């Protein structure tokens, strides 16, 4: 519980949730987001069995998540499932550092204090942020374990404060940002879905969404250090699971059925006596969003204000103050882990290439290059500076990840291996092949390209230590 | 020679060379027609060398091409062979019945004796010619075998019919269409791409043509029946396809530098002086061709008219009678080879459901029931009734039997198998590899679901076998 459920329920709940989440559920309509949360939460479940199924298997040592999984299903397969998993966590390093950057640049902002403009200075901040939590992480860990139930509390506070906000009356000026109470016509206009933008398909927002579902490996990290394992590491990440998708689908639907798609944000934009217009919700409260409506130049409103999460809520500092708590665990968690699986990886010498990034140095042999190494790709990935041109690849290299643990699960099933043999109540191989099999679909629906290096990435290192 | 060479000549000339080819060049521009035709090449040489190296190995016996692949990679990866080999050549049959079906249909129309209307004229033309050609298959060889030399005789005399038309200076009616002598504004015209309709991009044209590119296996089906295969079987293949690829560059050479793309067809629409508005290479030799540019309804031309390489002819009749020899052979040895591979496929018993399908019959057990299956997949594709839809599938279908005996190959010669050795000089372990490679990567180029579904009938097969 304290070290499961609590971890996974850190790690999984990030950047997605606070800025992206409403403009989701704007864009693709409240059933359809509904649809891809179950989706993504399906694929996640299976996932999450063949990794109760893996941590069950045996005893377990202290010796981490990629030594769990090497000692588990043999290093042919383990060696290229961990390269995978710390690419992916480092450019989720990337993400969730850019997610913080953002906030910090929208809080300048609004401060009236802009350093040259947004995309650099959303590279600077992205820049120090990552190079800031790197000498956090060199300093020590007990700082973060004090600070695990800080975060813990501020974002619980953040969740109360969004909730009482809604149940408030709307007041004048958030009236005039597009919000309002709880209303039968808002939930039946927002059910339909209504595509915008380049990336306005189902696909592409799935693709966006499904990094905010992944992290449930973090409550394996420390299975070595769990005094009883075999029952908290299951149990918790399945419940962790259960928690973060009943709070999409919650946040999901009161946004959805709380606020209209489009907003203006002018205060002296009423529905004067005598002539005036109706479009849409608005009219009927007094506003008249027509011509923001027709020159496409809305700048508020749920489907083109990303921060609208903050303006529905009481007091915004405390929304932001969670946004901080929750990028900032996500991303910490993520660059440990990816430290710790290079790491691990370069340890047991699977090719003389990586050996050179293996020499830790330290008093206590902390792994100084591996974190070099996840810093230098942060950094690289951070250039980009747009959330949701990082989102699919990640997205990208999660669901390899998970089809590649799902069908070596399966084929270990199936081909009966001498020392695998699981004692979870609750796996079955054919769920794990069906796993697999919708995973790689999706991968291939959502960018067929980076699905074909990523497969040939898989290939290429098998094949590498099947022929050597 | 007289049974490798001239067989691959022969199965490798079709359809496409004769109806589609100076569609393609008009569509795509010499440059990247060649590009197209040289790219199509390189992936058959490569499959060609590793198909010599294949028949070079070992002790050739009369099992046929099967057998020999069967025999020489094993059977894990010979039964999936087999059967995706099995029915691209069924499609195949199909593709050549269509384009017959097509010729007869025009030849109709000329006679002024349409039935119903062109599709179902076409269907019930193919299902007739294709079951005069079941009950031909099933009569005898001896009727084939002498009509072979007639098949090669037919299109020599196309091929000289149509180099003297072209030599010759054109004519009214052939200029009213839109054909003239060699000009070297028309080749400047024609050497630079035009894109028209749905599909008119580069990877589409490709998956069109490449079809026409196919057909090297034949010289291997009577491996067993030669009397020195090992000699002849490399030289043959590799002359086959010089000499093809030789043919298809002088072609599309030729006609984009003869003909224009747009045409108008009217007798009556020259450019009489002081009348009409002039635009196009035709007002140079006093033609107007400027109504059906604008309103894009021009019925001839190199861009809209398939038969135009009939009309550049002198003698049309000639062409006719080659398109008929070219289609009829590609089709009964498709069909033959589709049963033969069926049958022989089902008497090695590799799942006991494809056994009920493997009882032959008849005096001399002629494996009537492989026959039905081919003949009935044939109808089946023939019901659609599009060349440019039927083409994709088997390009398709190819691409990955090419794919899967390249990187078959390249495995046996990395892994070192023990009863694996090719005497064949010219192969070389990485060509094959990057075959596979380019082979794949054109496939998920061209259609991207189609890759997918055929990699996971592979991986089914070659995963129920090798869990079985
Ligand atoms: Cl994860
Ligand atoms: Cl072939
Ligand atoms: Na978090
Ligand atoms: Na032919």
């Amino acid at each position: 519980v304290n070290g499961v459920m609590i971890r996974c329920m850190l790690n999984i709940w990030g950047v997605i949730l606070y800025l992206r989440l409403p403009w989701i559920t704007a864009q693709a309509g409240i059933v359809l987001t509904w649809i891809i949360i179950l989706l993504s939460v399906t694929v996640t479940s299976i996932t999450g069995l063949s990794i109760s199924a893996i941590s069950t298997n045996g005893k377990v040592k202290s010796g981490g998540t990629y030594f769990l999984i090497s000692r588990s299903l043999g290093p042919e397969l383990g060696g290229s499932i961990g390269l995978i998993f710390a690419f992916a966590n480092a450019v989720g390093v990337a993400m969730h550092t850019v997610g913080f950057a953002e906030t910090v640049r929208d809080l300048l902002q609004e401060y009236g204090a802009p350093i040259v403009d947004p995309i650099n200075d959303i590279r600077i901040i992205g820049v120090v942020s990552v190079t800031v939590l790197l000498a956090i992480s060199l300093a020590g860990m007990e700082w973060e374990s004090k600070a695990q139930v800080l975060f813990f509390l501020v974002i619980m506070v953040s969740f109360a404060n969004y909730l009482v906000g809604t149940l408030i009356p709307p007041s004048e000026d958030k009236a005039s940002k597009g919000f309002f109470s709880y209303r039968a016509d808002i939930f039946v206009q927002n059910l339909v879905p209504d595509w915008r933008g380049p990336d306005g398909t189902f696909f592409g927002m799935f693709s966006i969404f499904f990094p905010s579902a992944t992290g449930i490996l973090a409550g394996a990290n420390i299975s070595g250090d769990l005094k009883d394992p075999a029952i908290a590491i299951p149990k918790g990440t399945l419940m962790a699971i259960f928690w973060t998708t009943i709070s999409y689908l919650a946040i999901s639907a009161t946004i959805g059925s709380c606020v209209v798609r489009d907003a203006s944000g002018v205060l002296n934009d009423t529905v004067t006596p005598g002539w005036g217009a109706c479009e849409g919700l608005a009219c009927s409260y007094g506003w008249n969003f027509t011509e923001c409506t027709q020159q496409h130049s809305c700048h508020y409103g749920l489907i083109n204000y990303y921060q609208t999460m903050s303006m529905v809520s009481g007091f915004a500092p405390l929304i932001t103050a969670g946004i901080f708590g929750a990028t900032l665990s996500s991303a910490l968690a993520c660059l440990v882990s990816a430290a710790k699986v290079f790491q691990c990886l370069c340890e047991d010498q699977l090719y003389p290439l990586i050996g050179f990034f293996g020499k830790g140095y330290g008093k206590n042999k902390e792994p100084v290059r591996g974190y070099l190494l996840a810093y230098a790709i942060a950094v690289a990935f951070i250039i980009i500076a747009e959330l949701n041109t990082i989102a699919p690849i990640i997205s990208n290299f999660f669901l390899c990840s998970y089809a590649l643990i799902n069908f070596s699960c399966f084929h270990a099933s199936i081909t009966n291996s001498p020392g695998w043999r699981p004692s979870f109540q609750y796996y079955n191989k054919w769920a794990a092949l069906f796993g697999a099999i919708i995973s790689v679909v999706i991968m291939f629906l959502l960018t067929w390209w980076a699905a074909l290096i990523a497969i040939g990435v898989v290939l290429f290192l098998l094949l590498y230590v099947i022929y050597k």
